[PDB]
């Protein structure tokens, strides 16, 4: 059965502007994530800076994404008549997002991780098994949605949605697995943290299915609409929340190892408004 | 009762002339405040680094806002005779403004409660209140300006202005309750800052609907460069003039907390040319 | 009495030529200026960061603007025949340099008092009434060669270019004032440093209103050429020569309250081969 | 003999899509590359500064050589019924890789053997040598493959493709030889690590002939899009696994010279979550 | 004698391809220079900055300027049968040089005598001599080649060009006895890199002038290709090989002044793998 692509259909005006105001946003939301995480790069130790450079990663690539689909929506689309009607680079207004997600998602791992105590072979058997398995659910997810039957075959977007489903399910039990054997070496304040921000990085992937599922179900301004809707928004809290979440953490790792003479660090670090640890100097 | 919209006039020679420097003249300005913003970064000690944070958000996303909007000015009006006639990218010049201002007035929320005195659930409580208000009243704003009725619709306009004046009052009241609380946990020297503060952020805001209302009541080049001389002017002065202001607070509760033994500054901290606090090391 | 604006010219090849030239030669200048700005704002002290911003907000804004000049200029001539026909974006190798001196002129303004010796009330008036005259000069200035008339009328060019004068005199005035003032509570050295500093801001400025005498009294591609040539070279010697000269006033104050006992700077301070104050650190 | 060049063949909607990722792809990934080098710059001491250099170069020409393609791939086909069809710019979305390696394989040798145990005469003669062997092997490269022929001749590509074979050998030796002459000389916890580096840049380096010899033999969309999938897929796997991995030998080498007093470093180093070596002041 | 301009050759797709490649080449060169410059920084004392001002100055117009050159490239040829013909846009891939040198042999003089021993008044009168008979040679360069005549006189280019050559004969003269006269107030070691360094600098001045002859002498795209080889040629070895060199210096220059106690630097500074001096802290 053949299903027309989201980037096959005409938009409203109403639609058009809806669009446009979503990737300008989510750009400019991701650039300021951006920039917060350059500003707040000195909060954390050298021993939890991978946080930091997965998190950057993620919201310079997204960003640029967006940056480049805006541009896309831009040229990719005629007005005409009351309508916009898409032309040929209007496939460049959805498929960006798998090369964003491509990174974004192995790189969630990575962060998730960074903050967990797992050493040795473990740390990069499962380093390794959760960037191979987010990588490749994102892959296999853009041959059905983009590349072959070219979003339109139904069948296509059920079997490369059912393969990508199962690599879901095996990085998010590698990951879950992972979170399960750290938390009990952790201290209880950085424990309750990690496992809250495991389950918003889970939850928060599980919305993004629904997008697909509307490419396969339905189609039309208003679906397409709805598409960009639904993933820039994901998009928006997914990069923004999270993210938030593990630079607290190892904020907090950090200071629990100031408290405990395990490094020094040249800033006091404050979280929530309290004092965790005190500015000191090597001797 | 339908009407034109704002990016539908044409304009004369003058009337496009002014518009392109007003929109030039904001991004410039705008430009220059991330840069002051990142010059004096370090004055300010990590206890508040939430001021900076926002501040820089404010100004890179106005700036990028700005930046598109002189782009496509030059691209959305063709000179046609001796007037400059809209295309169908005009709407471009003005619908970005709801962009910046949707991530924006959140992070002034941000900003002015980054300085006063909370922290708990009721600090969570009100910093997710008044971010969800500010977006909410930016985005009916926009339904009614933009994309309901596509601007031409006075009911729509109407309806949508009146709900966005709700999420205003809502906000404000929030924003000030918080204020109110705040004040008598501050020094003097600092609760007198913050007084002052406040009101220039709320006086701020009462300019942009000014614009809404021009869309409502008047069409034509004079009312289309009315409404972009208006909402550049807001743009300056507020994104300027109230960003130096949290900055200052900012640096004064450092200064109180280095000179109380809370914290350590590795700089001097100067406001007004009076030195408010020594530099410092960590024993 | 009408006249032709200068972008209305025809250029021949030789002077389409020049203004590239001249053009991409200041943006060029700007930027290293800009990156100078940026690799030697530590060799001041945090009482005179002012002057770092100020410098850095002239480098930046006037980047931008050359570069939007220049490609502009890509855009707005088309060779026909042996000349190079200006279409409707001709003006835009012309506008942009007020919304650069918009900012500039005031942010000058506002450099040459950070180095001065005025707090308290008439600190804040003079920096308010300073600013204020030097954006209104500019503005005014703006209206006569652009938009009233549209850069043709004599008497338009002739009203406004006295009304510019008038806020000129003003500014000027209140500059000389200010700096008359500090000068004897400056150092010797610092003194006649500042002394000259204002002579070549106040003599550089005289070279503006030249190019503006020029549309007024001669047209044709010649007379484009050499508005052309003589805003780029006042520009390139007014923002590089005066900028570094401030930087020096800035760098000599740091060194004497490190010497005095009144801040301590974290490196040395050399001015001319001559180490002026020590590296220090807060005990 | 005649055969047609990569980028003369039409592409499927498939193939165009896929080559749209993979190239997209490789300019995020080498853009979070650059971002990571930025960021953990400070973790390695000035006596190993070189490869920070090294590998900062090669992420941003990397970058700019992937952004250049991706909008040349945009500009370069055209969508003519269900195929894209190449234009004059195709050729822009192959050559362009040629100015990126003439950069970073030369970077890689320096990279490399800024972390062995080489100095004086023999030292500059390797790094020359190195340096022009790297060169010389990407330009032959280059003549064949795009310049001789057009990219159309086999007997071109064969005989341009030896000679750049002849001279990745030499320069392999010569670095082959500098690596085995340091290795004694390192502690082996470093010539360790150094040799492994060693055997993943020499292997990488062998799957980038195989994209030429597919350009000898085989000719259309499949085989284009082939060559863009190994050559991105090289280009990932080598700059930022490779880049990793010299990082990690100028850690532990900093970390060895704190540890015998060589050096101090500000910071504390942390490999693979132990810490190597303590942050220290200079006394 | 009318000759025909470089800019008006039709170029084969060889010829197309290289030129191409050349320009990429050195905007990529010259990008890692100044990411090099910038990451290496604070190896130099601040009584040596104007090295790195000047470099980092050098860097980044000459970046720029070749990022301009490669997108005119693309915009100043079409393939019109198996032939690149140049349009009227292909002169900006020839005159952005001539803005390029106008700031950067200026900047190489101040560069050059940022390390040299002299100062005063003499310091003053050299450092203006150099940099106006530095910018003559190349402003009275760029009319001959470009301007009068449109770079299609021979005698236009036959004066220009002697009088450029005036300009360089006094600009050397200049430096060489400034250089003199500073080789026996350095140490010995500094002394013979001085020297070696000047050397480098004269003689790869005398390789642009050959580019300038090959215009007067020769037209063709083989000679088109050549002044593009030669000139990317010598601006990659004398911005990367030249710079390095006053970096060594001005390294060396910052470690006696170090252990002689003169000043302090933060940290060790290392040359050819060798430790100049050690990281130091203000008492
Ligand atoms: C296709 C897209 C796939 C994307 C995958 C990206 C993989 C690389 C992710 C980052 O890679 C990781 O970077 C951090 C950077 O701190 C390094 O981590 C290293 O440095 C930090 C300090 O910076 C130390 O605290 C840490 O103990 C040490 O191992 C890791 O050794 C490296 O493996
Ligand atoms: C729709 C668009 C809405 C956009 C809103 C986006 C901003 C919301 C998040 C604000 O981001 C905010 O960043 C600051 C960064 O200093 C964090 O604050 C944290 O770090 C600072 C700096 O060390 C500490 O002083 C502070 O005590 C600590 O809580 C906040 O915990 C986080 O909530
Ligand atoms: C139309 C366009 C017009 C543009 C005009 C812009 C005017 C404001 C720009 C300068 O704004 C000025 O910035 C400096 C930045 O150091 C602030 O200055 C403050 O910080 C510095 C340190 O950084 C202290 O030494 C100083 O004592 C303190 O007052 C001023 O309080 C603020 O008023
Ligand atoms: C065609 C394209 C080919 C590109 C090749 C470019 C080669 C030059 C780039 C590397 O150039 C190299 O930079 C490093 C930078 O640290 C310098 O290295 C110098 O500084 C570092 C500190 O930064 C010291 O630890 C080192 O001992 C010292 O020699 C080298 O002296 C210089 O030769
Ligand atoms: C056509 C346009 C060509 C333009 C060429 C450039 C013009 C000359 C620019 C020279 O800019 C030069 O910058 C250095 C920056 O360190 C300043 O130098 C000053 O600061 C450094 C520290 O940074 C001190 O070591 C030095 O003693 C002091 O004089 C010079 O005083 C200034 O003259
Ligand atoms: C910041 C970006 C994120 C976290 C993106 C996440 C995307 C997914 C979790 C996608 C999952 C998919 C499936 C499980 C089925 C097929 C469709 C996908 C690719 C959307
Ligand atoms: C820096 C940007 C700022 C502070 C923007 C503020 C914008 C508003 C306060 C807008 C308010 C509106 C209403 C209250 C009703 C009419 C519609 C709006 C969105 C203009
Ligand atoms: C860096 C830019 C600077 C210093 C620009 C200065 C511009 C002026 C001083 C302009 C003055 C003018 C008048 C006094 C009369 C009318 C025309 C003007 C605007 C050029
Ligand atoms: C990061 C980029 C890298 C490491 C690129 C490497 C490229 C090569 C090793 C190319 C080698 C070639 C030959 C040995 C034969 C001719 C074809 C070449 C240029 C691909
Ligand atoms: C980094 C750029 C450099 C060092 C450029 C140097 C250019 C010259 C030395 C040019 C000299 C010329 C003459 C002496 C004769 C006329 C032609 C010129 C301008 C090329």
């Amino acid at each position: 059965d053949m299903i027309s692509a989201p980037w096959e259909a005409s938009l409203t005006q109403a639609e058009h502007s809806l669009i446009f105001y979503f990737l300008a946003l989510t750009g400019s939301a991701l650039l300021f994530g951006l920039a917060r995480t350059w500003l707040t790069r000195g909060e954390v130790g050298a021993r939890y800076r991978t946080a930091v450079v997965a998190r950057s990663g993620i919201m310079i690539v997204a960003t640029l994404s967006y940056v480049f689909m805006v541009l896309a929506f831009t040229s990719g689309y005629d007005h005409v008549g009351s309508l916009w009607v898409p032309n040929s680079e209007a496939i460049m207004t959805i498929a960006p997002r798998y090369v964003e997600w491509s990174i974004a998602v192995p790189l969630l791992s990575i962060e998730l991780l960074s903050v967990a105590t797992l050493s040795g072979v473990s740390a990069r058997r499962t380093r390794l098994a959760a960037v191979a398995g987010a990588f490749l659910m994102i892959f296999t997810g853009f041959l059905g949605a983009v590349v072959i039957g070219d979003g339109r075959s139904v069948g296509s977007l059920i079997i490369w949605g059912a393969i990508s489903t199962v690599f879901w399910i095996i990085t998010a039990v590698i990951l879950i697995r992972a979170i399960r054997h750290s938390l009990p070496q952790l201290t209880p304040e950085a424990a309750a943290l990690l496992k809250t921000a495991t389950i918003f990085l889970m939850s928060g992937w599980a919305v993004y299915p629904l997008a697909y599922l509307i490419q396969i179900l339905f189609a039309g301004g208003l679906w397409t609409t709805s598409i960009h809707i639904i993933l820039c928004t994901a998009d928006i809290v997914v990069k923004l929340g999270f993210c938030g979440l593990i630079h607290r953490i190892a904020k907090l790792r950090t200071a629990e190892d100031v408290r405990a003479g395990v490094d020094i660090h040249t800033e006091a670090i404050w979280i929530s408004s309290v004092k965790q640890s005190d500015a000191g100097i090597p001797t």
